[PDB]
């Protein structure tokens, strides 16, 4: 199973991102050029340890910062078991990212195990992850073995493990755009939580730093620590009060206790207002592209409405005229924005078909001429369909004008006012208009709407189009 | 009345959901299949049920929170008496909510009271509305009956009461759609209202936790209503000061007195800064949403010309010329952006004519050709004509030149040079280049604006086309 | 000259609301139906009055409760005059609005002196422009005329002056609306001005309502006045300190000296941090919208090429032509986003002409053919012509190829490489394909862009069609 | 070199900016009509004096406000020579400005020495330009040589040299200019970091403000600096503390140490409060823009995709056939927005013919008769090939159906049923519906998708339309 794992399986995203199986399988055999020692980017092996990196490295990223920080021995062990079983994770790491493909811009996955994957990897994150993976601070401590100095040293190195963050970033990059092929994740919402997920990392990391400068210095006599009295208080209360004071200078709120008296608690005050600042201000910047993408529906039919209200006011339309058009857009979009022509246009034709029958076909097959013709002539005449919506006291047919379109009523109660009869209310599935498809003269009946009325309108020369098509009928 | 209440009545909002009558009767008989326990979504029950609830769940959430935290008895006959009556009204409402249908995506309204509607509440919301309707902390207290702890535990119990949240967030939600379709409500208006709701909501209930959590702990020596000396004042001043510690974090201005010195209170200042910030963040984000859609008609036309000026300067056109196409835009559009074949496109028959014969009917019937035609014929004529702007100096028709389009004059001072007369100057409503009908031959005068001119032009094929539509004329 | 000032005169907003002065005389005419009572809202008189008011109204905003909340005696004779002179100036101004014409949405400036214009005053702002207008304070004063009360009473009755907010505002609105026909501004650069007022406006109201609050109280002893001492210091040092008490709350930075103890001033702080918390946000927002609008061409340029990367992308193409396109569209582009077609399909026939004549006269003018042409036949040529950029080694045409259109070289260095001479380098203001004009055959040369070539395609058909319409040449 | 310097050299820009080598040679011929003394704005020589000025007047509005804030000696021999060569370059600037050519909009660079550049100079920054060159301080200092006032006077009038931040705004201005065509840097990344280099300045200079106002009036025992008691600390705690108050009040936090008690702090404190807030709401504005700008292309398909579900719930379609779309959209767009037909449209012929034969050419050449066909008639065939994908089920072709089309299939695995053989599964690179091509008939066979299914379609239509224009074919 060791080769089915580092092959991309046929899965929703490789069939989505190769074309099909038969695509799936020419670059599963691409693997298979190299031996036991190429991973595909997509592979479900980069899949599962990307998985585990990503608990290590947010579990790494959260307890290292506190343990260096707020604990004085870093070197008891169970300490050690940690911080060597974590390295050993992350050292392997670094070892299989020389093995395995990487996407390409522009291309395929690079997959040539000697120089296509390993010289890129030197040349780009080799170092930020080879000083994350190695143990530094244990290295100094062997070679080293006055001693105040050399813990303060070991624990500014044993900060250098914190560059996990290039990993972290890079790989819920990496799966956050395979899980956009996979599903359709807005794009608002996954950006929000990776700040979100970047604001809670700084903001920890804000609050131990307010406490590690004062530690390393020994916990000067101007130091908050000192000033408020919490050099001797437990890990908790000294955390909880160094993140208050970090996440105050971030939401910019104010201080812990007081305006900072020393120039190490000035300067990274002012390192946590700046960063903080930033972090809030694009906070407000992506819950505003939120904001504006969850109504962007909403918001374009009203772009839309208002600039019908500039034509009607640039040609001064009379209020009267003004209140029928916004009722007209009321009663045809119904609050909706969409292209029919578009949307049509880019279905296929089989989905094209589907939409226009659901539709149309009940309406048009109750007509007596559709009703006897073949299922592939009706769906010709149901394209051809055109939606109108026709306001109350709109003359749908005027009595004496040449008929060039007959009508289907989809739904509202018109009324046929002739010379004759005189009273005829036709209602939701009526058909009128028909006798205007094949004599070419004048229309006999005038047809008024006594209430919106929808209705389906097919013109005399579509009618025709769709017959030259089919001779017999 | 009873089952007319029960029924989707025929308004505004049936009618235009429902396509029509017979379609709202068509609804209101497929409700009449269950009896006496089958209640429409959109039925005005539950609109006046849901109008009942909104007020009261308000009611709930604002005096329940100061009830349970600023006030040591909640045992009193006439908090029971208040506690009771409205666990009734929500105890209602739930058994309502079994027999009411449910509005579905992509579908009709889920009616069968037995499966449909039932086992959808207990798979979806049964839990958190049977937790805030039932009386918890009384039943907790007629089981219990070292009370110190249980009224502590009392206190706790009696705010999963807010889960009311829930149903006021779910009914405001549902009606607020309905209104959308009642109304045109603007969206941003509507959704920045909504947060301004909410905000006023958690600012008011994080008040009473700030008080909450220091009374569940008889006011322990460190907290703020013990340090600043507020533990037997009044509840006037409790509150007060418990608001405006919870509105200082959250529009994060600063403190109640001081930065919180114990632990419980460093935890929940912490919980009031994230939830006041990303309150805040989101109040941001809607009024950029607000700002961006008034002036959403002004923003578009500055982009349109935008992009003339970036024509202009892609083709270096003279600073001169800049100025007269700056001067066409400004008399043209009259900063107004609107596409007037695509809004006449959506408009139906009748409303397309009466827009063009208001705009153009009055300068074509002075025309002596079009004042004896039957106005069938106008309407056509009419809807050739296409409207456009002159500046002054310009020349309209130039002497010699093929006429292919006759003028109509709207607006401005035009001006006919030849040279037999050489002086002519025709103004509004005058008509100019009609020989070029039925000749098909040469202009022999020419025409300048002396001033901006409104002019609508009726080209010689376009005359001709509607000319074939109407052989006699 | 009063029934002049009181006629909209003829001036660019005038002949650019009313279409020119045919239509200006007759609204001047329209006014002169009712006599000396009826002023036009576009009158100079009103724009002279309004200008009058709008200065008066911002010195009375800002003077007015400045002299209520921080000097005790406004008896005093200069006060008095002062206040009767504005309240006589805007005590005119309501009987003057009862006689202006009123600018309607969808029609007309409502006109007729006795209901058009005097009842909808009435029913619209009459109250709140009266309460304004009259001196209630010293009408309260005369009728009344324990002493501290009616003092404490007056300075509250003598804030009912500041409704005249109501009509800065609405002044303001009216003439920025003339102003926006009358020139170009930026709808943003005008919207974050009038905000910026109004901030400003609120922040010294604020400032003054947090001193009026312990003045109307005596001062009490919590109240931040009498806690920080400056109960007797001097107006400067008592505004100073309450505009920066009411700016800190606004812009949200904390306090003057410390957090409100008082119930006042826990309840004042609050409306000045609510009241200044959403004029923020409103800031923030309007910044937003001026800085999307100031990169609004260079923003729309990115999103269109953006859309081309997408086209690469889903094609897959390989990164070296996707480097191809990114040259073509910097080159054709060049960072300009416009659609010619619809620029210049907006433009009229004169404007149309001039923009073609400079962009491609001098190239087709050196052309042997189009030399002698008549121009009017050279203009129709001129708008056929196509701009195509050709990139360096791309073949414009190819030898053996069926020749459909000819070449106008305006920038660039080609080359015709052929088989008998095969070395011919055009440059600037070369044509080539001339042949395939009339000959309807096949290219006997290769032209081979050397650097990019930017020419203007005529094509065949093209050519055919302006020939069509000009039979001789 | 000199002359070569100063003309505009034949570089990326200047064969973008002016059309090609013979448009940049004609450029540097109109320098050489005058001599010695005419410098182009796009000139190397204006590239490195304007490279030298900038890191020059960065250093100096950094260095020159501490110098005269925290450093009592300015007359010292190093400030004075630091002083005097700064002068002397930015002096020497104003004289070259005299002498260079300045871009105009809408037209050339002004190039006359005499008039054209130099009285527009004088006319437009000489005056802001000659207060910063000359050395003022220097001047008043030597003519009026009672001294702590003229160190006083001397202190303002060396802040006359901070005016330089004009050259430093018009010179960063021009030169972003010149590299956005030079490079396609983003609009947002550009201006983000225009208002970074802003707001840092602005924040230094407002941290000297807050003690030159207090060291102007000799540390009055109200002023911050003696509350504090840092009149005698060195120059680092002074400014690190004053940088801490002006940042503070900046992004909005708080303050230094404590609320201002003196007027000059009060004001000092307001003046810093409001430039703080305006440039943090245009911070949040500015990031506002940079996160849209990221996203806009996803952000594009997600507003084309919300408006296909707006038309599929104005038809109510069902929610099976929502879904049928969903599908169709996710595999035919694969998340993408682009417009294949605009895009397209602006590629020039050979471009569009790469892009075609890449996508379509592997697949028609396997077709038996476009295998011999010349390449000429395959590169038509292949523009006419329309992108179709059919989901899985769907039926591509039905039997006893016109042919009015033939596929091409790219992906995905269909199958051909059909009466006799019933059994013919075609795969990737396979074609159907060949026969249909010269019968004009019916199919005998139906094809079903048997997975997503991406093919090209070739229209009977089209085939004919490429061959008409090819003969023999
Ligand atoms: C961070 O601040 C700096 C910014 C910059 C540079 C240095 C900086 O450090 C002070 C490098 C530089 O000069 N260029 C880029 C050098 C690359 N070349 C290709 C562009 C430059 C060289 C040249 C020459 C030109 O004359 C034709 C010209 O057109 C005016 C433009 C240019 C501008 C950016
Ligand atoms: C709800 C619909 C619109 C889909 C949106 C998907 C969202 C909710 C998902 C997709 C990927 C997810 C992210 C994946 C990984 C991380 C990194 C971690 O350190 C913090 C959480 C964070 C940042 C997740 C937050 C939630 C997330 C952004
Ligand atoms: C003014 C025009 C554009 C129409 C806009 C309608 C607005 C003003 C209306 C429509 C529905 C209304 C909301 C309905 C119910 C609630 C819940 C309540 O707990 C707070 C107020 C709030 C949130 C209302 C605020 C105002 C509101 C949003
Ligand atoms: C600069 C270009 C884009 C044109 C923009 C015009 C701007 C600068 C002008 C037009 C009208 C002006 C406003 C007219 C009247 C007032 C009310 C006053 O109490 C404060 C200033 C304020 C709000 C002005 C600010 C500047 C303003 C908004
Ligand atoms: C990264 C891609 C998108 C290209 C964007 C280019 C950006 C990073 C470059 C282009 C020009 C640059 C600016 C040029 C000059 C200055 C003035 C200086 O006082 C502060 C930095 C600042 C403001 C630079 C910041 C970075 C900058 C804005």
């Amino acid at each position: 199973q060791f080769t089915s794992m580092l092959q991309p399986g046929v899965n929703k995203f490789s069939l989505r991102m190769f074309g099909s199986q038969k695509a799936v399988e020419k670059e599963q055999e691409r693997v298979k050029t190299a031996g036991f020692w190429i991973i595909h980017p997509y592979s479900d092996f980069r899949f599962y340890w990307d998985l585990i990196m990503l608990i290590m490295m947010v579990g790494n990223l959260v307890i290292i910062p506190v343990g260096i920080t707020f604990f004085t021995e870093q070197t008891t062990t169970p300490w050690i078991i940690f911080n060597v079983a974590s390295d050993t994770v992350f050292l392997l790491d670094l070892i299989m990212n020389f093995r395995t493909g990487t996407v390409n811009e522009d291309s395929s996955e690079i997959i040539l195990d000697p120089k296509v994957i390993k010289m890129n990897y030197l040349k780009s994150w080799f170092v930020v992850d080879f000083i994350s993976s190695i143990p530094v601070d244990y290295i100094f401590l062997i070679v080293e073995k006055r001693a105040l100095r050399i813990v303060r040293f070991t624990k500014i190195l044993s900060l250098l493990r914190l560059l996990r963050l290039s990993r972290l970033i890079r790989y819920i990059h990496q799966w956050e755009e395979i899980f956009h092929m996979t599903y359709d994740l807005a794009s608002a919402v996954v950006r929000i939580f990776n700040l979100i997920g970047m604001m809670l990392l700084l903001c920890h990391w804000d609050g131990c730093l307010q406490f590690l400068v004062p530690l390393l210095q020994d916990f000067p006599p101007d130091c908050w620590v000192s000033l408020n009295e919490m050099v001797n208080d437990s890990w908790g209360k000294q955390y909880s009060y160094a993140l208050f004071k970090a996440m105050s200078h971030m939401l910019c709120i104010g201080y812990g206790a007081q305006a900072p008296v020393s120039m190490s608690d000035l300067w990274i005050t002012m390192l946590s207002m700046i960063v903080g600042a930033t972090c809030y201000a694009m906070f407000v910047g992506h819950a505003t592209a939120l904001i504006q993408s969850l109504d962007s529906s909403r918001r374009q039919y009203q772009e839309k409405y208002k600039q019908v209200e500039q034509y009607m006011s640039f040609h001064k339309l009379p209020a009267d005229m003004r209140q029928k058009i916004h009722d007209y857009y009321e009663h045809r979009y119904q609050g909706k924005i969409f292209d029919e022509e578009n949307i049509l246009n880019e279905l296929n034709d089989p989905l094209r078909e589907e939409i226009v029958n659901f539709n149309c076909r009940k309406l048009v097959a109750t007509m007596p001429l559709f009703a006897n013709a073949d299922p592939n002539f009706v769906t010709a005449m149901l394209s051809k369909l055109r939606f109108e919506v026709f306001q109350p006291g709109d003359y749908i047919i005027r009595e004496g004008a040449v008929g060039k379109k007959m009508y289907f009523i989809q739904h509202g109660v018109a009324g046929v006012i002739t010379k004759s009869s005189k009273e005829m209310k036709l209602t939701d599935g009526s058909y009128f208009g028909e006798i205007c498809l094949l004599t070419k003269g004048r229309r006999t009946a005038s047809v008024r709407a006594d209430t919106y009325c929808r209705l389906y309108s097919l013109s005399v020369d579509n009618f025709n189009e769709v017959l030259e098509e089919y001779p017999m009928m």
